[PDB]
């Protein structure tokens, strides 16, 4: 089977906010975009996908989507 | 504290899911900390740390769902 992928997002520092997952999940959902599941931590969010494909294609949507300040990276 | 699992889904087929949005929209608005939100086909799994934030969770689920959904706590193991 395939082999999942999880998105970190992050505020780059303080002054900005932790994402909000409540938004992130409405802008995956409105670009029919999947996810497996949504963990909310301390300062940042944690998105897991099925596949890396999936996960690059949330990382282009909230890159555009997410206001300034958020660092997004796909891992493995 | 052994974790816990809230389980939604509707009674039957033919009641749709709610934008699982909502759920995260009703849990922080009343200021439940939940551990993580699982998606499923026919349904929606909230994890917490305790049994009693899923407790606390199931009571404001339950009165912002009154009808067409099962919401059940589960303990993990």
């Amino acid at each position: 089977q395939q082999q999942e992928a999880t998105l970190a997002i992050r505020p780059v520092g303080q002054g900005i906010g932790m994402p909000d997952g409540f938004s992130v999940w409405h802008h995956l959902d409105a670009n029919g975009i999947r996810f497996k599941s949504i963990t909310p931590q301390k300062d940042g969010l944690l998105i897991k996908f099925d596949s890396t494909a999936q996960g690059a294609a949330a990382k282009e949507v909230l890159g555009r989507a997410l206001p300034h300040g958020y660092i997004i990276a796909l891992l493995e």
